[PDB]
């Protein structure tokens, strides 16, 4: 409690007992991307909150994602530059220091939404690292003489000291020549005697803004080398020896047969750019009951457990889906040969529900090995077409009503309709296969199939836990920590919504009740920020009272429906077959624990890769749409107001960003913390679109490294956009429009004022007043505001930035 020197770690042997006595508690370390000097350790229900870790010393060289042992401290013993900290109305304009402004543009701008942050109840320091996924990789840049400094693009990773004996030979002399090159590094050691970790160079990726390098860098930074199947002789191809194993007649005879096309009309579901791994049938049984059959490719029946393919697929762990590219879980030969197709007989694992034909209540459930021969194959796009423009009593209409009844029971709302849906909560559990430029996009067809798969996964989880108990591989998702729920509740209450938030049940119903699409999306964004992603886990390692999946309002869950892209499903499939055949399941609980946590690591990496690649292409699209103006102008909704800044979200783009007062031509600002109202005092006649803050002409400012420096006046942007609106003409260039079309992506739509010159149409949406020489604009939560939108180009990742239009411009 005096100096700032790292303490050596406690020996591993002591921790197990010390945890049992309550002297230490274990948890996962997460660094605050905004304020990197601090970190939190989340407990798996071992305490009422997260443990605050203040400063570098108390973090004791732990890294993001580490499992750490922490010793608690008196919060008082443990116990500024932010313009978003928020008696009555008072002057609050805050100029962030150059370094803080620079860091904010990256942290806020390099993700689609804004990360959340916020004397704590608990505080501690790290006394040991209990576990770390080994061999983690980091993309970044290298600069300068015995040490070269590697700067990770991941801002939760500290600078890494690279002994210059590992950097390229001619780097010490011309380090500036490599400033625009991307490297991959790893952390090798971090002793108490060094303020920084030491690491090694793994690869040189290439030019920082080369499109292929950009994607390769995203993959490597998220630990996807994607080399498990390549042939040494020829690297362009995969090793032909990797092939699915065919089934013997002994198995095929024993499977429940669904191949008679006179009795079952099975349609395989395909996803754009991906295989078909899920198929369905609906059948009238004739005795007042219906049947919904749910069929999943029986991947593991083609893979010998422990074989080379299994190990290499376990290493990959998750497929990766990006708008620009996809990376398989399995060898290409498996995708091609195992993808469900009409007329092709395929081994499957099926969950078949018998339903009351009038209420659709589930009368019974069958789970077992099967064989199908699809009669049809539909894409989700084709499913959508048929569900909107088709007979309201058709085959597919019945599937929708079944999905709706599953959904209504899941969220405990009998009258529930499948839309509106919660796209962000879905992403807490899984990633998109067909990726959209807007993370908010979900179609009815996807939701129908998704709610059926959620029921199937629920059924399989219940079955394997009942029979295998402590060895079951399950998936849970923890409710928001009390403090974050209390913050979320305060926000929606300020909005005027006072619905119950004590259970996922009532909270989700309150959100879904909101008629205003913008508000409903905004509140979902706020809710999404309070929760970490779901986690695979082994049942015996967790209290059975904490198996719940909060976001899905399910008491138990696992992953069974996507074995072609998730390795966890392979484990679940092998567990289900043991239960089916009542054979002894003899896997070590500790081995399964290591398997589940690795699956968590690679799956969260696949999620990060997907959103990073979306963000990259979206920034390119935003800049192409404003190719002549250097920026876009669109209506946005205010989500949160602070003393010197405010957050806006743009549902048409699926982004949430922060307007900073110190980047606007202001005289002052006043903040009313009781009413959540920020009053901007504008400089009359100064266009925000072209304003350069005085402090950003410093060569230390991020602005100096901006490559796309040109900004047109606001009037020019308004004119071009509104003229094109009436005309139904595109802002996007023809080359990029072709690119997005090939990728089956949709150009974002602007939100324009539906009202006079073009600029005046935007300005008339603002709430303004002139008090003598004060030119005041009021910023209210959930108000619409015109926002200038740009992607700053220059860093490894572009930075989205937003500015309020000056309503007192000429």
């Amino acid at each position: 409690p005096d100096s700032s020197l790292f303490a050596p770690y406690l020996p591993q042997a002591n921790i197990p007992e010390l945890i049992q006595e309550g002297r230490l508690v274990a948890g996962i370390l997460r660094v605050n991307k905004k304020n990197r000097s601090d970190a939190w350790v989340s407990t798996d229900g071992a305490l009422d909150a997260d443990i605050y870790i203040c400063g570098s010393k108390d973090r004791n060289r732990a890294l993001e994602g580490d499992l750490v042992a922490v010793e608690l401290l008196v919060v008082d013993d443990v116990w500024n530059d932010s313009d978003s900290l928020s008696v009555r109305r008072r002057s609050s304009l805050k100029q962030r220091p150059t370094q803080k402004k620079n860091d904010d543009v990256e942290v806020e701008g390099q993700s689609l939404l804004l990360v959340e942050e916020e004397k704590p109840l608990y505080a501690g320091h790290v006394v040991a690292v209990l576990d770390r996924i080994p061999g983690q990789l980091f993309s970044g840049t290298l600069g300068l003489p015995k040490i070269a400094w590697f700067k990770p693009t991941d801002k939760k990773v500290p600078l890494i000291a690279i002994p210059t004996e590992l950097a390229p030979k001619d780097f010490v002399e011309n380090a500036d020549k490599y400033s625009e090159k991307l490297f991959v590094a790893s952390i090798k050691r971090w002793p108490i005697t060094s303020l920084h970790p030491f690491g090694i160079l793994v690869s040189e990726l290439g030019d920082i803004h080369d499109p292929d390098t950009e994607i390769d860098s995203i993959l490597r930074d998220n630990n996807f080398l994607s080399n498990e199947y390549l042939d040494q002789k020829n690297p362009q191809k995969e090793k032909p020896s990797f092939q699915p194993l065919p089934l013997t007649a002994e198995s095929l005879e024993y499977r429940r047969n669904f191949t008679d096309t006179n009795e079952y009309n099975i349609f395989a579901i395909s996803e754009l750019g991906w295989v078909s791994e899920f198929a369905l049938h609906v059948r009238n049984n004739g005795n007042g009951t219906l049947e919904l059959g749910c069929h999943v490719v029986d991947v593991t029946s083609h893979i010998e457990e422990g074989s080379s393919v299994d190990r290499r697929a376990r290493k990959r762990s998750s497929a990766v889906f990006m708008p620009q590219k996809l990376v398989n879980l399995l060898p290409q030969s498996f995708n091609d040969e195992l993808s469900l197709a009409p007329g092709k007989e395929s081994a499957t694992l099926s969950v078949v529900y018998t339903l009351d034909s009038s209420t659709l209540r589930i009368k019974s459930t069958w789970v077992g090995e099967s064989t199908i021969s699809p009669s049809n194959i539909l894409s989700l796009e084709q499913l959508d077409e048929k569900l909107s423009t088709g007979s309201p009593t058709s085959y597919l209409s019945t599937v929708q009503e079944i999905a709706r009844s599953f959904y209504a029971r899941r969220i405990n709302d009998p009258e529930a309709t499948l839309l509106p849906t919660l796209s962000l909560l879905e992403s807490l559990d899984d990633e998109k296969v067909k990726v959209d430029l807007n993370i908010l996009d979900r179609t009815l067809g996807f939701v129908v199939i998704n709610e059926i798969k959620r029921k199937v996964n629920s059924t399989v989880a219940e079955k394997i836990y009942t029979k295998l108990g402590d060895l079951a591989l399950l998936r849970r998702q923890m409710q928001p920590i009390a403090t974050k729920m209390a913050s979320f509740r305060k926000k929606i209450q300020n909005f005027g919504y006072n619905f119950d938030t004590n259970t996922a049940d009532e909270l989700i119903k309150g959100v879904l009740k909101i008629k205003d699409d913008d508000v409903r999306v905004g509140i979902e964004i706020l809710l999404f920020k309070t929760m970490p992603r779901a986690r695979y886990f082994i049942a015996g390692k967790v209290d059975p009272d904490q198996y719940g999946h909060y976001a899905l309002n399910l008491p138990i869950y696992t992953h069974f429906t996507a074995p072609m892209r998730r390795y966890a499903d392979h484990v679940v499939h092998r567990q289900l077959k043991a239960v089916i055949h009542d054979t002894p399941y003899t896997e070590d609980m500790e081995a399964l624990k290591i398997t589940s946590e690795y699956c968590n690591f690679k799956k969260d990496c696949a999620y990060q890769a997907q959103e990073q690649a979306i963000h990259l292409l979206l920034c390119k699209t935003i800049n192409d749409m404003g190719n002549t103006t250097g920026q876009l102008l669109t209506m946005a909704t205010v989500l949160q107001v602070y003393e010197s800044s405010f957050d806006v979200f743009i549902p048409e783009f699926g982004i949430e960003k922060r307007v900073h007062g110190d980047q606007l031509p202001l005289i002052k600002a006043e903040f009313d913390g009781t009413n959540r109202v920020l009053e901007l005092h504008w400089q009359p006649g100064v266009d925000s679109a072209t304003f350069i803050p005085a402090d950003e002409k410093n060569p230390k400012s991020y602005r100096n490294s901006i490559k796309n420096k040109f900004r047109s006046t606001a009037a020019e942007i308004a004119n071009i956009e509104l003229d094109k609106e009436a005309e139904s003409e595109p802002l996007i260039s023809d080359p990029l429009s072709k690119e997005l079309s090939d990728l089956h992506l949709t150009v974002p739509n602007l939100r324009l004022p539906s009202a006079q010159n073009a600029l005046e149409k935007f300005i008339s949406t603002t709430e303004t007043r002139i008090e003598n020489d004060n030119y005041i604009q009021e910023i209210h939560e959930l108000q619409k505001i015109p926002i200038l939108l740009r992607a700053e180009v220059g860093m490894a990742l572009p930075c989205l930035t937003v500015r309020a239009l000056n309503p007192f411009m000429k």
